């Protein structure tokens, strides 16, 4: 059940006065990503409709910077021998992967300031 | 699974105070093209509804020049005795025309101001 038009253009009407990481917007990602179940494509669209490409790249920094680290102290079901997080997030039967994903994603777009 | 009217004047109305090609026309465009995952004639017809025959002139220049480049470079998926682009991404079987089609598209239009 992926997000059409409607659910994204609220997302970003309501996450339009608040700036990232204020508790508003962090509530309405961390609600939207817990109810729809997005994988990494589906994040990264998000992410390019709200916000300038400044604060994408930024986001995109704090987010290598997780995934780094999670793979270096370990992963419960990533197997590299296959493709990085952000290739095995996009596979329907890896719900473990997409959704550890989504939580470094929210982490890092928490961290920014 | 082509949009319908609603969805058509939410894209417009969002985007009414901003100017074409501004980050945030850019941003609710791009989000369109790369969902609704539209053909050339789609486009044509969502360019008619948003900007007057002034900017549908200056897009269609600037995408003339930039299809003619791209395919006179030659193209993957691209061969020219078949027909000129425009129909090639009108063919349900031809999507990596129907995707450089909205690439192509989306960066004329942004090449504006």
């Amino acid at each position: 059940r992926p997000w059409q038009m409607k659910d994204l253009q609220a997302i970003k009407q309501e996450v339009s006065q608040a700036a990232p990481g204020s508790p508003q917007f962090m509530q309405t990602i961390r609600l939207a990503v817990q109810q729809f179940d997005p994988t990494a494509k589906d994040l990264q669209d998000l992410l390019q409709y709200l916000c300038s490409s400044l604060v994408a790249s930024l986001h995109h920094q704090q987010l290598d910077s997780l995934i780094s680290e999670a793979e270096t102290r370990g992963i419960t079901g990533y197997n590299p021998l296959a493709g990085p997080l952000r290739v095995q997030a996009n596979n329907p039967q890896q719900q473990g992967l997409r959704r550890e994903y989504q939580q470094l994603w929210l982490a890092a777009f928490a961290a920014l300031p």
